[PDB]
């Protein structure tokens, strides 16, 4: 993962599963 804590991420639902 890109934000690497898992979430809050900053990618707007680039896993589209947390937006």
């Amino acid at each position: 993962a890109a934000c690497h804590n898992h979430a809050p991420x900053m990618p707007p639902x680039y896993w589209e599963g947390e937006c």
